[PDB]
């Protein structure tokens, strides 16, 4: 679960053309507007990522008093991508002289819950309670990916290694899995139960991925995104709904398949009449890039090429280091994204 509020170190500090009452401060892979003289490079502070919802507080967060909104009946501020005075800024960075409670906390610490911060998210309508069958399975890994802006040391340790590049689609997360007899279909947090009307099960039925799971006679979790019409506002403008696979979890080994295993097993699935789609795969990447060059690849064509993608996901070919890179152009365009 994401670390929305963390203690980080100030990176390079550069002037902002237009106003000299503010400056640009690099925070790991992010760039955020700070007031001039609030930080100099090497200082510590609390960094709040975008998507953070920060309750109203004119003592601690007066800087936010002109973006206060209603979220779930609570007054507060939602941090987003924005362009203040021409400068792209992401997140909020406040010095530690401002948090006496965290004096003794250190760099890398998660202070999300101590500061009472929650994640703002758009109003997805979950599926209702007659439809849930149980938790999301504990024997299956969840779909979440760390952002490349938070992984600057790992980009340098993984230099020279190679990575599968896939177009990130924005839809609902969906898992279809087999464990012994049980074949279940899960949303993002709940295992749902068999229905014709249901959109997740409808996707499992027309792709025939359940019969493919019994054909392979293995306890595997197929994890992918479901997109199309009536879906996530349908950025991709696709007719109908469909599942696009991006990961396969080996339940027995509690570990993800390599990109090549996943690629050949989808082929094996398709070589036997089970038509399961994959998120668009791009050319593999030999890593020798910086966080801004990876973000620079993030923008580009989506599945629908007259729509530009949410971003990229990178998976090392041993299958145990992966990260995402969201196009900031996309985030500038969409207001609740």
């Amino acid at each position: 679960v994401r670390k929305l509020a963390t203690i980080r170190t100030a990176g390079e500090i550069t002037p902002i053309a237009g106003a000299e009452a503010i400056e640009c401060c690099h925070v790991d892979g992010w760039t955020c507007v700070i007031k001039k003289g609030e930080f100099k490079q090497g200082d510590r502070g609390v960094y709040f990522e975008i998507d953070s919802f920060i309750k109203e507080d004119n003592d601690r967060y007066p800087m936010l008093s002109k973006q206060v909104i209603d979220y779930e009946g609570q007054r507060g501020t939602r941090l987003r991508t924005a362009r203040l005075r021409g400068q792209l800024s992401q997140g909020l960075f406040l010095p530690m002289d401002r948090f006496p409670e965290l004096a003794s906390n250190q760099v890398g610490d998660d202070v999300t819950e101590i500061l009472g911060i929650t994640k703002w998210e758009p109003p997805i309508s979950t599926n209702l309670s007659g439809e849930i069958l149980g938790e999301f399975p504990t024997f299956i890994s969840k779909t979440d990916q760390e952002r490349v802006q938070n992984l600057i040391p790992q980009i340098e340790e993984n230099k020279g290694q190679k990575f599968e590049v896939t177009v990130k689609l924005d839809g609902s997360s969906m898992t279809v899995y087999r464990k012994d007899d049980h074949i279940g279909v899960c949303g993002r947090n709940w295992e749902l139960r068999e229905t014709a009307t249901n959109a997740q099960w409808h996707a499992a039925r027309r792709n025939k991925m359940i019969e493919g799971l019994q054909f392979l006679n293995r306890n595997l979790a197929l994890q992918g995104e479901i997109i199309g019409e009536s879906i996530q506002g349908n950025l991709e403008k696709l007719k109908g709904q469909d599942f696009y696979l991006f990961d396969i979890y080996d339940i027995d080994k509690a570990q993800y398949l390599t990109p090549i295993e996943r690629q050949s097993l989808v082929k094996q699935l398709n070589d036997n009449g089970f038509t399961v789609k994959h998120v668009p795969i791009l050319d593999d990447l030999e890593l020798n890039h910086t966080a801004e060059q990876i973000l620079a690849m993030a923008d580009g064509p989506s599945l629908n090429k007259n729509v530009k993608r949410e971003g990229l996901v990178f998976k090392r070919l041993d299958g145990k280091f992966s990260f995402k890179a969201i196009s900031n152009a996309y985030l500038e365009k969409h207001k609740d994204r």
